[PDB]
């Protein structure tokens, strides 16, 4: 069971983040990333998603989200 929220997310980098370490996630200027966990209430406030076969964190600040709508303009 332990059934809560189905349903992944995406997001794409905006811009090209430098991890400070291996904890964190290092993904090029427009990098898609696998949303795994979206609980931060305490911490700073970085999600934790998989890339290129990497676990890491960001500031989900330098990302933006990817809806399945056009963008109305």
């Amino acid at each position: 069971g332990s059934s809560g929220s189905s349903g992944v997310c995406f997001v794409k980098a905006l811009y090209d983040y430098e991890g400070q370490t291996d904890d964190e996630l290092s993904f090029p200027e427009g990098a898609i990333i696998r949303i795994l966990n979206k609980e931060n209430q305490d911490d700073d406030g970085f999600w934790e998603g998989e890339f290129n076969g990497r676990i890491g964190v960001f500031p989900s600040v330098l990302v933006e989200e990817l809806s399945s709508g056009p963008s109305s303009g």
